């Protein structure tokens, strides 16, 4: 029932961490500004990339944090204060290593999991952890040890073209996210193949 004015996509900054697998958030979001023909704004004010596009009469802003990963909350904060969007209005797309490439998965609330940009995320909303994900799968090392080097890593190209599917069946339920239908957003979506 809640409209979602801030889609938020995680990721790290600079030419170290582009096209690595801990962008895929930003990938995303990067991929609905250039569908929905939205310019993405250098502003310092929101300590990161910022643009909107008008939904249903509300405005519908896009983030992609500029601050590190585990800064991420000092960014959607900013722009969510500033603008006074709760968190039932807010999606975070972001890499998951709890699901192959190929598998994208929406959720809301729980935990971080372990992410350090989600976790910064729910600690600066006030502890909220009631936001929306959109949980983009890039595979896991298989040992606890080598996540933080994978992460970080850019993934073989088979990887690559499994992630970018994902994320075309993501933008296919963007119809029912910017409308907060997440049931049958799920139900599109969980029932894709990559």
């Amino acid at each position: 029932m809640t409209a979602v004015q801030l889609i938020v996509g995680l990721g790290n900054p600079g030419p170290e961490y582009d096209q690595t697998r801990h962008n895929a958030g930003a990938l995303f979001v990067e991929r609905l500004a250039h569908a929905q023909g939205v310019s993405l704004v250098a502003d310092r004010k929101y300590f990161g990339l910022v643009g909107k596009f008008s939904h249903q009469g509300k405005d519908v802003r896009l983030l992609i944090p500029t601050t590190y990963m585990n800064r991420s909350g000092q960014s959607v904060a900013a722009l969510a204060g500033f603008f006074r969007i709760a968190p039932d209005a807010i999606l975070v797309a972001h890499d998951e290593l709890d699901m192959p490439p190929g598998v994208a998965k929406l959720k809301t609330g729980g935990g971080h999991g372990g992410h350090n940009g989600l976790r910064d995320i729910i600690a600066q909303l006030g502890n909220q952890n009631s936001f929306h994900r959109l949980r983009l799968g890039i595979g896991h090392p298989g040992h606890s040890s080598l996540v933080s080097g994978y992460v970080l890593g850019r993934a073989p190209r088979s990887e690559q073209e499994l992630l970018d599917t994902s994320i075309d069946f993501a933008l296919g339920v963007l119809p029912e996210m910017l409308a907060g239908d997440w049931t049958r957003a799920m139900q599109k979506l969980h029932s894709q193949k990559a």
